[PDB]
C-alpha cells in the first residue's frame, strides 16, 4: 500500500572529489528543502525526504510551581499597648500550628501599626494584624524549565521502491539522524552500503527558541505537555510580578518563595473602622487567584514556525523544538563505473482558497488551502482586487503528497502585503501563465491582545 | 538618463535540472551579495540588484509612555494623636479633588510616622503626609513596543538595459520580494515570462535585532519615528528603575502605574523639622526629571548594522529593520535552446581617506572614504606605519555606483586591530599590487560612554 | 621539523567567472570545515587550515563589583519618646564618622520602631536601631560587562611545502584574517600574489553568546580572565537578588549601590528581648557572605561549544569567544593557462574509548577518544548493546594530525539516545564496513546542578 513522496525538481551540481597519492570521484551536490523529498535511480527507486528540523535545548533549571489563590484576613486592636496583635506575634512569621490551617494552605503574618482611630477614641493610634493564606488554585501545578541554546538536528526518511507488477513497493524504509551545528556529517543510506549520504547546514537554522524561561502543565501519568511562554522567574529570582513565587518543595506542598520575609512587601493592608473589624487588603503582586490570572496558549499554538515544542521525556534534560519553516540543507551523495540519475515528479494545482490575515500577535499571513495541488506552487501578491495589477509579493509553496491532494498552510506576508482585499495567483512550476488560479482574497486583522483594586473585610 | 549599476565580477555554477517521464534543463548558479548588481545577457541587458535585506518583527505588546516631572510638597504634625495627617488621608490613595489639581497632573499621597520631634516638644513623636505629583515633561510621548522573532524579506531590482544610439535606455524596473526563513523561492523575472529567479537563504541573517522592549517618539501626524533601546518594562511589569512607570490611558492622560499601591515603596521622606515645615524627600526610581533622564540615539545611529528601524505603518503591527551588513543569498536562474551569459565591469579606485575609530559604544571600525572608485576594493590592514609591515586583516569593500564615485562606508575591524597609526592599502579587483594605495590611517578612540540625592522643602 | 596537517577529502566545484567587454577565467569552489585543512598543487604544496572561528563582541558596559561580608549590629530602646535611636540618626543614612570605621568598610543604618516591650513594661513601644556593615569578602573583586551583538571573524592558515631530501619544508606561513558578516572577503594568499582565496559565510555561525551581562575576576597584573554567566545587573539596574549591587568607585572603595535609600528595603530587624539586647535580622538579598553566595565556573568549562570567552586586552572594548563548534564556509580558489590539482590524505583509526554523558547542566554528549586515528571518521549510534542493533543516529568527527594521533572530542547526541549502555561504531573515510570498530559504550547522567534564615544578635 505504500506510495513514493512528490520527487521534487532540483538542480544537481558535479563535484569532483580531490585526489590522493593512490589510484576520479564524482559527487552530485543539491540543496534539500525542509519537507521535501529528492529521489534517483542508480545504474530501484531512492528517495530521501527532510522529515525533521529539531533543536534540542539543555534544560538547565527546573521547578514546580502553582497559581495562588490568596485570602487574607485581619484583626485590629484600637490600643497600640495592647498584649494581642505585635511585631512578635505578626511580623515576620508564619502563621502558629494553632491558627486554622489546611494541609495544602501556607500562611504568613503581616502587621500594621499607625492605624488612624475610626471606631476609637481620638487618641488612639490602632494596629492591624493579618493571616496572608494561599493555597494551589484548582490543583494546577506546572513545571518551570530554563532552557539553554540548542543542538541543532534534521532527520531524513531514506525510502527505497520497487515498482513490481502495477504498485510501487517499498523495499528499504530508514530514518537517518543528522546534526547541524558543525561541519559536514556523513553515513551509509542503503542497505548495500554503496550510497553515502553528507549533510551541510550553512549557519544557524533561520528560526530559533530564544533561550529564557518556558513552562507546561504538569498531568497525571505523562507529566508534561507543549511548552508555553509567560513572564516566568528563574530560580534565582523572586519577583513578584511574574510567575513561580508559589512554588513546591520536596513534597506535594506548596509556598509562597521567601514568603516569612517578603509578605510585608506584597500585602498592604488599611484599617476602615477599627471597631468593626472592617479594612482594605490588596497583593502588590501578579499572577494569583482570584482575578489576577489568565494562562497563555502554547508556544505551537500563537508562533506560526512552531510545530512543536516539548520536553523530550520524563528525565526532563531536554526540551525538543520542531520546526514548520526553516531553510534548505546542503546535500552530496557519492559512491565499478556507475550512474546516479535524479528525477522529479510534475506539480499540479486544481484550485486554491484563503483570506489574509493579521492574528492577535500581529502575524501576517496568507492562511492558504490548496485543492488536487501537489509540488512547487508559485504564488503572487497583487495590489489591489484586480487581476493584473501590480504584484507586490511573490512566493513559492511546497505540497508534500505523490498524488493530488487537499492541504493548509501558513503563508508569511511582508508589511507591503497591508489592509483590505486584493488578488493573490497561484500557478504550479512549469505551468503556462495563463494556467494560473487568481482569486481576490479577503483580509482580517484581529486586535492586538495583550495582558495588563483593593477587597473589603 | 537612466544608467545601469556596476555589473558584479561573480563565478558561476552550471546545474542541471533533475529529469522526470517525460521529454535537460540547464541553471545558472551563483552567490549574490548584500547592495549588488549581477548582469546577463540571452542568446537587451538584464540586471538584478539585492537592494534591501529585511526583517519584519511581529508587534507583540504596545504601551503609551511619558517621561515624569515629579515634585512632593509635606506638611508635619508634631502630635501623633492629631485629627490631620493620618493614614486614612495620606496612605495608599491618590489626591482627594479638594486637593489643587492640574488635568495633565496625577497625585498620591504618602504617610510617615515616627518622625523625631525637631521643632516639637521631646515626648512628641511627628508625623509627616506628602502628595507626589506627576506631570509629563515637555509633553515628550513615547511608545513602548515588544518585537518578537522576525521574518526576513530580500528586495530585488530587475532593471533591464537596451543601448540605443549613445546612451542606454531603462526598458524594464521592477521591485521583487523574497522571503528567506524557509525554502527556495521561486517567480518570472521577465516581462515575457522567459527567466526564472530563484532565491535561497542557507541560514538565519548574520545580524538581527533581539526580541525585546523597543521604543520610538509619538509625533504629530507621522507618529512614529526611529526605534530606540533603552531598559524598558514589559507591559506587565513595573520596574521603576527602568523606563515606563508612567503611562497613558484611553484619553491622554498619564498615570503611575500602579501608583497608589506603589507610592509607599517609591517615595521616601523624613523630617528635617517638623515646626518648620522641612523634610528630605527622594523617589527611588529612575528616568524622572528633574535629573534623572537621558534619552539615548536611535538604534541606527548607534548600530553600524542597521540602515533603519521602524514601526512599519499606523497599524503598528511590524517593526521593518533594514540591514547595512548582510550575507550572500544563494541564486539560480533557470529558463528552444538559448545561451545565458554573465557580465561584469572592472573595479576602479582613484584615493581613499580615513579613521581607525573606536566609539562610545565600543564599535571597532574602519570608517572609509573611497574617491573616483567603483566595485570590488581589496584591503590589508598592516602591524606598523610602515606600508611593508606585516598584515594583521584583509577585507573587501563594494562600491554600487556604475560610474566611478566619491562615497563613504564603515569597515569593522577585528580586536587585534589595536590603539595607534597604521598602514592600510586599498587595490582594486584585477590590478597589479604596485596599483595599490597605501596610507598611514589616525587612530581615535572615544572613551566608552554608559549611565548610572535627597531634595530639600 | 614541520610537517604538512591532514589534507580533507572535498569536492570541488568548478565556477566560470563573468565576463568583461576585455579579452574565461575558472574557479574552484569547495565547503571548509573548521579544524579542517585543504591541499592543492599547482601546475610546493599549499595548505589551508581553518584555524579558528571567533565572535568579537563590543563591550556596552563595565563597572567592578565585589561579594560583600554583612555583619548587623542593633540596639534597643524600651521607650519610644528616647532621645536615643530615632529616624534622625538612623533612618535613610549612613553610618556616622564617629561609628567605628573600617576603611574598606561601608555603613548603612535601619530604623525599626513599634517594636513588642519583651524586656520592657507593657506599655512601652521600643524601636530598635541598626548599623548594616559591608566589607569586601576575601578581597575578590570581579568586572562586569555587558556583551553585545558580534562582529564574526575566521582566522585560517596558509601553510607551503616543499619536499626537499626526505623530510617536508615550511616555505611560507601566514594568518589569514576574514570578516563573516557581510559579503565575500577576498585576499592574495601566496607571496608571489599568484593565487586568491575568497571567503563567503551562509548566514550567522551556529552558535553565539547571548547578548546581556557577563562578568571575570579581575586580579593582580593580567587583570581579566576566563568570562562567567550568572544572574547580573545591568549598570543603571539595582536588583539585590542578582550580583553586582556592591559596587567600586573612582578609588578602590566599595559601597552598596543606592544603600541610604535602599537599605530599609533589603535590612528587616525584629527585637528578641529589648533589655537584653538580642534581636532578628536577615537581608532580603542574594550573593553576599555568609552563605549567600557560589561562583558559577567558567563558560568555556560549562558550555561544550565555548573553546574560550575572554576580554580582548586591557582596554576592556572586546570580548573575543572562540568557537570549538561551527558549521562549514563556502571557499573559492582563482588565480598564463595553469592546473590546480586538490588532494588529500586517507583516514584511519585503530581503537576508541569513551562515554555517553548527561552533565550537571543537561549536555548530552559522547565523551570521544580516538586512538591512532587522522582524517574523517564517521560514527554510528546503536538502540542497544548488540552491535547489528538498529543504528539511532550517525555523526562525523575530524581528527586534525596528519600522523595517526591519541585525542579526545565532545560529540553532541540528540534526546534519542537515553538512558542506558549501547554499541557505538567507528570506521574511518572509505574503510571496509567489516573494518568498524564497535564498542558498548557506559552511560553516566549526573542530576542537574543549580541554585536556590534569621540571624541572632
Ligand atoms: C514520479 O516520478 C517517477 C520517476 O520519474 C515516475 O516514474 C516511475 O519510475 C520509473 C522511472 O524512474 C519508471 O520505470 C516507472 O514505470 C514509473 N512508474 C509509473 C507508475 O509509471 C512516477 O510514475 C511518478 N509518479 C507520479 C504519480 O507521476
Ligand atoms: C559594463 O558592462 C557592460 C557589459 O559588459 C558593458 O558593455 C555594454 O553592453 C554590451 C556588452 O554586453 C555592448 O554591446 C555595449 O556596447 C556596451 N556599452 C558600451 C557603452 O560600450 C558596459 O559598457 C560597461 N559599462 C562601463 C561603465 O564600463
Ligand atoms: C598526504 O598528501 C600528500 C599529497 O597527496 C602526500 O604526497 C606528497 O606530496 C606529493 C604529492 O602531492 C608527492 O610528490 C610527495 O612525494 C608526497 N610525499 C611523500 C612523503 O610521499 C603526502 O605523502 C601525504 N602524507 C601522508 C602522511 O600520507
Ligand atoms: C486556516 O483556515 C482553516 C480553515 O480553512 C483553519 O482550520 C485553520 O485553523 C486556519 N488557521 C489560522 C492560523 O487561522
Ligand atoms: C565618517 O567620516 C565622515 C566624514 O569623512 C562622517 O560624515 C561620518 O559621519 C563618519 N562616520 C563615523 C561613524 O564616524
Ligand atoms: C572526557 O574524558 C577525558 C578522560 O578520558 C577527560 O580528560 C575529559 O575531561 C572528559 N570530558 C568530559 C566533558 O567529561
Amino acid at each position: 500500500r505504500a506510495e513514493p513522496p512528490h520527487c521534487s525538481k532540483t538542480p544537481i551540481v558535479r563535484a569532483q572529489t580531490s585526489q590522493n597519492a593512490m589510484s576520479r570521484g564524482m559527487q552530485m551536490q543539491f540543496s534539500i528543502g525542509l519537507h521535501t523529498a529528492v529521489c534517483f535511480r542508480l545504474y530501484l527507486l531512492h528517495t530521501i525526504r527532510l522529515e525533521k528540523l529539531e533543536h534540542h535545548h539543555p534544560i538547565t533549571q527546573r521547578y514546580t510551581f502553582g497559581i495562588p489563590e490568596v485570602h487574607a484576613s485581619c484583626i485590629c486592636e484600637c490600643d497600640a499597648t495592647s498584649s494581642t496583635c505585635t511585631a512578635e506575634s505578626h511580623q515576620f512569621t508564619a502563621c502558629p500550628e494553632s491558627d486554622k490551617s489546611d494541609e495544602t494552605s501556607s500562611c504568613y503574618r503581616t502587621f500594621f501599626p499607625n492605624q488612624t482611630p475610626i471606631g476609637c477614641s481620638e487618641d488612639d493610634i490602632p494596629k492591624l494584624c493579618c493571616d496572608v493564606r494561599f493555597k494551589p488554585y484548582k490543583n494546577m501545578t506546572f513545571l518551570a524549565v530554563k532552557l539553554e541554546q540548542p543542538t541543532t538536528y534534521a532527520t531524513f526518511v531514506y525510502a527505497a521502491y520497487d515498482f513490481v507488477n502495477g504498485y510501487w513497493v517499498e523495499k528499504d524504509k530508514t530514518k537517518i539522524r543528522s546534526q547541524l551545528d558543525g561541519g559536514t556529517q556523513d553515513r551509509h543510506l542503503d542497505q548495500k552500503r554503496r550510497i553515502s549520504l553528507a549533510v551541510t547546514a550553512g549557519g544557524r537554522a533561520s528560526h530559533q527558541l530564544e533561550t529564557g524561561m518556558y513552562f507546561s502543565r504538569t498531568s497525571n501519568g505523562g507529566e508534561t505537555e507543549e511548552l508555553r511562554m509567560q513572564p516566568l522567574n528563574e530560580i534565582t529570582d523572586n519577583n513578584f510580578d511574574r510567575l513561580g513565587w508559589y512554588r513546591m518543595d520536596d513534597s506535594g506542598h506548596f509556598h509562597v518563595n521567601n514568603g516569612v520575609v517578603k509578605m510585608d512587601d506584597i500585602h498592604k493592608a488599611k484599617v476602615k473602622n477599627c471597631k468593626e473589624q472592617t479594612y482594605k487588603s490588596i497583593l502588590s503582586a501578579n499572577h494569583y487567584m482570584p482575578g489576577h490570572f489568565n494562562l497563555t496558549r502554547p508556544l505551537e499554538v500563537i508562533k506560526p514556525w512552531i510545530q512543536s515544542a516539548r520536553i523530550f521525556d520524563s528525565s526532563l534534560r531536554q526540551a525538543v523544538v520542531t520546526h514548520a519553516e526553516g531553510t534548505n540543507l546542503q546535500i552530496s551523495i557519492h559512491l565499478e563505473s556507475q550512474n546516479l540519475v535524479f528525477f522529479h515528479n510534475a506539480s499540479r494545482i486544481r484550485d486554491f482558497s484563503g483570506s489574509i490575515i493579521v492574528d492577535s500577535k500581529s502575524n501576517r499571513l496568507f492562511n492558504l488551502t490548496v485543492y488536487e495541488a501537489s509540488g512547487k506552487i508559485d504564488g503572487s501578491v497583487k495590489m489591489s482586487t484586480g487581476f493584473g495589477s501590480d504584484t507586490i509579493h511573490t512566493f513559492t509553496a511546497y505540497v508534500s503528497d505523490l498524488h493530488a491532494s487537499n492541504r493548509s498552510m501558513i503563508i508569511p506576508l511582508p508589511a507591503i502585503v497591508g489592509q483590505g482585499a486584493r488578488a493573490i495567483c497561484l500557478r504550479a512550476d512549469s505551468m503556462a501563465d495563463i494556467d494560473k488560479i487568481c482569486h481576490v482574497i479577503e483580509y482580517f486583522e484581529s486586535p492586538l491582545f495583550e495582558d495588563d483594586g483593593w477587597s473589603h473585610p
